[PDB]
């Protein structure tokens, strides 16, 4: 019992992996980006069982190495093109693996003060970005679903109770992130009262409809109460109209709530900050660390303009009075506090800036290309496209652009998927990497014209 | 932007801090178990700003050391004898570097397959410990109030609908953890739709008082859902009847969920866990692991006897048709397998037994002591006591229990802490550290002796 909490070969065992890991830091771009597993691989976990009886620490260390961490994407390629696993800085790495040697924890107790006021001093930091001048508050959270939900509870508390929640109804878009609708449903709003408002061909939300939907809920007997609106769309990063719906929310009473998960870190670009004006309009906002401020899963914020209702939502004693919904959390603000420091924010703002430009110039090298359509423009720091040659009917048009994601996939020079949008399958890039250059764009987009005209030449008919 | 990522200045900090840190592990006893922060360190933190432009990392580094890590409970040290901060193995430790090192995630995408089977088979796992031998599903979380909120939403969509939620009543003891009552208000059910079934003198629920407010409320048109029972109280480590408990919930058509965030993991114990005996017949259960499995902050699983109950609740498509509430998660069970298959579930089951017989030696000892009463026995590694001498009233002995507290935490010999117990303020000890001895526990009862009647001379009167 001795050999639990500490021994020589685990002090042994760490010091070898971060070791080694640091020395193949350095020959990333050799490394494939996606390596992906066999069909065997999954019961080559099942059949290791949780042991009665100990094994030796670098064996089982090894065995993760090449059989469970493997296979992933690396996010800290510059031609991993998705943003879901969000390119990962050094300096939050280090952040975590101060955080889990200490062994502290946010909220909870009073033993760790300090750890609060840091995570405090960065959510006050965040709250003046997004244009929270009065009496803001906010939380770390582990993502955007918990982020969203956090903020839609503090929503609900606020607009309605208990026995007329059944009359309320949530506003979202066709382009709106799924966890939304999620939140919704576990905070008490069933999804015949999520209303799905139709996007422009910009992929923004349609005001107009949104009224239009309200106006009939409202007619209805329902009681309209908040609206979701996207800074930052997952397919699209498309930016709902903040100001044209914060209007309407004033006008029916309703609460505004941003999903900024990725979006918001425009905010530290002094460049392309004003896309996002009226932000501080909204009530709440979502803020997503491990998506655009270079942090490891999971550091997410939420942020609301008026603290009171975090506290109405979300206070132990008497009930009738950060926090909510967690009590004791794992010190998720201390590692982007680090970053912050280390890199400041002209730093960071530069880096998002850069992600725009690689969309760009993704778009610059598909322009002369023939057959290529760009379906959205770049837009920060995304693009979305397809090869639609003329012969080949609707159908095989969507095949074509699967198999050239496979092709660029297995080549392990790129990571790119595919995605549904406007009805008609779409490779789309989200160039985020602060390392990516222009050369990489290029070659990439050539690489897929070549797959695309193989692919083109292999449909014989008939 | 390209030292964003990676640079020397951080490979060198994050191999001097592992290295360094080490080191500083073999001189864990020579250190005080906690160290208090001044008054004006909250102010020296909010004295530093958010940069612009970034600072050196070992400076950084050095200010988090000195500045905010420094002022925690050292959980690792023996004689820590709360649970808040659980004792933390290096392999969890280690597990935390690997898992943010690769940068993956559980759930959202199909990129890292392998860490979603690594979960998955810890959770099949857990499930056969608990008692589900039928179909079970699981998800981990961020801690117990993120299990609670889970399971508590699974039995709302199970039990109720839309438009008599508010018509829905729960039941938990005055020894239920607060996060409960919270998450309950979260998934839309009032504080005064939420029952505080009085204890016995063993601070067990009395499941004939529960019957009655059932009744009475089915009477009053109420809709009683949901009964938590707890195994393993934070206060005591005292255990609700789980088979009396969920008799009355098959009788009444209730879902019975079990919050076991700390208890549960006496299941991993071949002599104690027989205390548990049907934990297998509740819908859900809660469960820690960086409570008694020895991991970091924050590891936490909920598990359900029907997985269809999850997917009712947290599917994403048709909103009709692991998961939830998260879609994209931390790799929060990776680190649990690591310590799984490195310590070994017998390892990982004799320290919690060695956490009984610790508490067990901290009454033995307090028995010949005089003026000394034991107000909960020892009962899962935890044991609640004071000093009541006869000659001080009600009012003067909570002060002096107070004081006590006090007196050894600033000694740095040990952490013992007061908690309200019976209407009377009472000095508590929860022993899980796998190395602590019977020395370390009965120099903690004389040194507390000693304080007792030194504070007891003090009070010269009149
Ligand atoms: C726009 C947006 N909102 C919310 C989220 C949260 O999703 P997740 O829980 O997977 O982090 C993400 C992804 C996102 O891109
Ligand atoms: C009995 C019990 N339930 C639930 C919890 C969850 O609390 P936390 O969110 O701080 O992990 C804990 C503490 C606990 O001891």
């Amino acid at each position: 019992t001795e050999y639990i909490l500490n021994s020589t070969q685990l002090e042994e065992a760490i010091k070898s992996f971060v070791h080694d890991f640091c020395a193949e830091k350095h020959e990333i771009h050799d490394q494939p980006v996606v390596v992906e597993a066999k069909e065997h691989q999954e019961d080559k976990i099942k059949q290791i069982k949780i042991p009665e009886k100990g094994r030796p620490v670098n064996e089982v260390v090894s065995e993760m190495m090449n059989e469970v961490y493997r296979y992933r994407g690396d996010a800290n390629h510059p031609r991993f093109f998705s943003f879901v696993p969000g390119p990962a800085s050094s300096v939050s790495w280090l952040g975590d693996i101060m955080t889990s040697a200490y062994n502290i924890h946010a909220g909870g107790s009073k033993l760790a003060p300090m750890v609060n006021c840091i995570e405090q001093e960065v959510l006050k930091w965040l709250a003046k970005q997004v244009g929270f001048t009065e009496n803001p508050g906010g939380v770390f959270v582990s993502g955007g679903s918990m982020a969203n939900i956090t903020a839609l509870t503090a929503a609900r508390d606020n607009k309605l109770t208990d026995i007329n929640l059944h009359l309320g109804t949530a506003y979202i878009s066709d382009q709106t992130h799924s966890s939304v609708a999620k939140g919704l449903r576990i905070i008490g709003i069933t999804d015949s009262r999520i209303r799905r408002i139709p996007t422009n061909s910009h992929f923004q939300m349609d005001t107009t409809k949104l009224e239009e939907a309200i106006e009939t809920d409202k007619k209805s007997g329902y009681i309209p109460f908040v609206v979701i609106g996207t800074a930052g769309t997952t397919n699209t990063g498309s930016i709902d109209p903040l100001t044209e719906i914060s209007a309407l929310c004033k006008k029916h009473d309703m609460w505004f709530h941003i999903d900024g998960a990725y979006g918001a870190s425009v905010l530290l670009s002094p460049k392309y900050k004003s896309l996002l004006t009226g932000t501080g309009l909204a009530d709440s906002i979502s803020w997503d660390a491990h998506k655009w401020l270079f942090q490891t899963y999971g550091c997410a914020m939420v942020l609301v303009k008026d603290i009171r209702n975090l506290f109405h939502s979300f206070h132990v004693n008497p009930e009738y009075l950060d926090i909510g919904m967690e009590l004791t959390r794992p010190a998720r603000g201390l590692k982007l506090w680090l970053t912050l420091q280390v890199l400041g924010s002209d730093l960071i703002g530069s880096a998002i800036e850069h992600g725009f430009q690689l969309a760009v110039w993704a778009e610059e090298a598909l322009n002369p290309k023939k057959d290529w359509e760009i379906v959205s423009p770049a837009q920060m720091a995304m693009i979305n496209f397809r090869y639609a040659p003329k012969d080949l009917t609707k159908e095989e048009q969507d095949i074509l652009n699967e198999k050239i994601s496979h092709r660029i996939l297995e080549s392990g020079y790129a990571a790119i998927f595919t995605t549904v949008l406007n009805g008609k399958t779409v490779l789309r890039i989200c160039a985020i990497h602060p390392e990516a250059t222009q050369e990489d764009m290029q070659h990439t987009i050539d690489l897929l014209d070549q797959y695309g005209r193989e692919i083109y030449t292999e449909m014989k008919k008939a």
